């Protein structure tokens, strides 16, 4: 079994599996379960931007979401993921509609991770996609569009999204996420996405996650599970 | 009355305005009594890390020193530093010698604050001063010594400290702490000092501060106020 | 007299100063006459972006223009910028208008300046100005706008441009531009602008430019002077 | 065949290849023999800098060495690597020692390429390496060392340098070096390295190289080629 740790954008309440009655920014630590969510107002069609902070010090794990009209959700969690993660990780996003569907955009996604000035350091920016995206590893049916975006899951040529897709986009490099001699690590994640549906119902999110390095999509993981986990405990 | 936020690495307890009973790095709000400490046990003469650490969204400022023999200390300290801060600030970093006395070099300074990719930044490094800084707001005894550190405080021409010393440097820009369409502003500073004492007691520490623009020495803040406060309420 | 290195892009034809017979991106060094130029084909109301690139070990000073649709124009000179700048510069944008006009709206500008890990760095970026932007020094008829733009020019509130305007922005802190204890010294800079024009003739163009510290804008420098020199030598 | 772009810290004189008479800092383009080489006087024991630079508009790739005693030998060519290079390749840093020896470690590495604010970018750095370097692909000899350095060729457990070693450590990520839709793309290294040699000959050196991804040590390159090249071509 992998090792997640992912900051969800979910926008499908699965209440059978602990969601709160609305779409929610999330922090998952190892389970689908949300340690902490925050609601969050899906703005449909809209693009929005999510930032996913932390660092080794203050073990605090945030996100938030927000969208150009200056609406957010936020989401912190306390958590010390040196504790919980490998020390190599791959870093990622996922997504996954389910019976509800819609695209799972992202336009960007940029990532730092810091292990201190001897300090280390990953960065890595896509404000553009490509084709070949040959530093990311392309899980499920994630696949770069004519737009130079990032469909992590399926949409038909007239980009209508499908359902029951998983897909996901891992920075192809392993990230040195905590060394034991390490003093401070810190990361931080940023993607732009639009999530548009035709439903009124949208599922089911979008997450970024921290996976031990040879993290696949897990069997089971579709829908509700983000492609992320291979079941809801 | 400025408006500071510090994070100090006290060398010296002067347990009659807060300080607990040793060495110890500091979260200061507002005042030079420490909202949280952490013991920090100072090595003489040793060159020490510090790093320093906040994002609006986690809202814990966090602060690590380190010694290059993998000893630390840290603190952190949930605070939310836009309802503290104004909007625009300095940032700086202090130090003073009181009747005790320790050199106060200041070897290697960066600091990055965003406000976001529509992010905003500014981000300095100095791993070497210079005579004539002139991106640096020198305050008080602050001087750069022909080794191209900064001397927060006195030091003779053979780099005996000084005692009843203060002194500052700021960054020259102001910073744009927290604004009020952002939606995430995080900062990370982090130095490197050589806090070197003849005596057996040091005094007494070295800052990282954000202030108010405007800031200069308080009359009143040498020795255990830092170059901070004018008082220690 | 101030000493100028700028890259302009000049709108605005003065066969009477050098110009080539067209809209040019330009290199200057010391003198409005472009030391080297390229044909610029300017694009009413669409935003360009700016990258202007040199390292002290390559000493050649790149820049390029392009518009969304990938047209670009390029201009590269050979010039050794610590035999011409002072040490320490204030970088800026500059603009004016003359008889003829146009916006001069930067949408965005980034800067790096690295004095090489032992490596002094300056970077900042605004994706956003405000309209009170303390780390820019606003000189002439530069202002911010109620959109978080730079209007380099004036620009009547329902954004018709003015003529004989000139406006800079300078960055707050002073950049170390060149140290001679430095074995690299480079710096690059974007910045993202609108030139639209209500005329068939836009003039005159927008520089990035590095000066001496202390520069103002020179009294003469309207119009195809670009803000930037007090004649045409 | 591979492609290789490469500086080379070249501290053996092969006169049958077309090195000069004396340790050079080269630009190899496609080929050992170097396009530009300038003298190099190592400094034997002594930690030096490397610093590469080149972006895509001023199409000039430089390399500078310095020693901390302020002593430097710089080259550079006017490539246009775009035209040379595939999209993607990957970046890394080779050594070879042959008949003569020298320790190839490289102390820290940093690396960051940009393809332009619709900038991507990758960033990396290794101020320290570790023995499991996951993000590094290490080939040949190179391993990482008890010091957290990179060995780029064998050293005995008593650190003295084996003849016939070639090593090489590229970055785990492909890098995207320049896109058909690109403006920009730029790219800076700098790797701080310890030549030491009991011989009053080192032999061979250390490029920092660029490569197809798939790029495996040429047999055949020992040496003088540097683990680069399969022959003098
Ligand atoms: O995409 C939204 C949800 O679709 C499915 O769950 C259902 C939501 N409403 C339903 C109604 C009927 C049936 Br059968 C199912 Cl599986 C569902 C499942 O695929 C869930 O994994 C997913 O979260
Ligand atoms: O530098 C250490 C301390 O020196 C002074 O305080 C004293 C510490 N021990 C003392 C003993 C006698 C007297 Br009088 C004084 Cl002020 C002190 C004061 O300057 C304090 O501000 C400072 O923290
Ligand atoms: O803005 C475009 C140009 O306007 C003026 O120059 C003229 C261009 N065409 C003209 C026609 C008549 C007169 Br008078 C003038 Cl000054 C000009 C001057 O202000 C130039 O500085 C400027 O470059
Ligand atoms: O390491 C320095 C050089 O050693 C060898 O070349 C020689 C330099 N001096 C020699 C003397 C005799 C013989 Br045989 C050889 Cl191969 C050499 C070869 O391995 C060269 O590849 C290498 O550059
Ligand atoms: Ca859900
Ligand atoms: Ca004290
Ligand atoms: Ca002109
Ligand atoms: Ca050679
Ligand atoms: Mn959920
Ligand atoms: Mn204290
Ligand atoms: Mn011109
Ligand atoms: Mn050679």
């Amino acid at each position: 079994a992998d090792t997640i740790v992912a900051v969800e954008l979910d926008t499908y309440p699965n209440t059978d599996i602990g969601d709160p009655n609305y779409p929610h920014i999330g922090i998952d630590i190892k389970s689908i379960r949300s340690k902490k969510i925050a609601k969050w107002n899906m703005q449909d069609g809209k693009v929005a931007t999510a930032h996913i902070i932390y660092n080794s010090v203050g073990k605090r794990l945030s996100a938030v979401v927000s969208y150009p009209n200056a609406d957010s959700a936020t989401v912190s969690y306390d958590v010390d993921l040196d504790n919980v993660l490998p020390e190599w990780v791959r870093v990622g996003l996922s997504a996954t509609t389910g019976l509800y569907k819609e695209t799972n955009t992202i336009l960007s996604w940029s990532f730092t991770s810091k292990l201190k000035a001897e300090t280390n350091a990953l960065h890595f920016t896509f404000n553009q996609f490509t084709k070949d995206q040959k530093d990311l590893i392309l899980q499920g049916d994630a696949t770069t569009d004519s737009d130079g975006n990032l469909q992590l899951t399926r949409v038909s040529s007239d980009g209508t999204p499908q359902g029951n897709s998983v897909g996901r986009a891992l920075f192809y490099a392993p990230v040195h996420i905590w060394e034991s001699s390490a003093v401070v690590a810190s990361f931080d994640a940023t993607f732009t996405f639009l999530i548009k549906s035709p439903d009124s119902d949208p599922a089911d999110g979008i997450t970024f996650f921290i996976s031990n390095m040879d993290s696949t999509i897990p069997s089971g993981s579709g829908g509700r599970l983000l492609g992320l986990f291979p079941d809801a405990n």
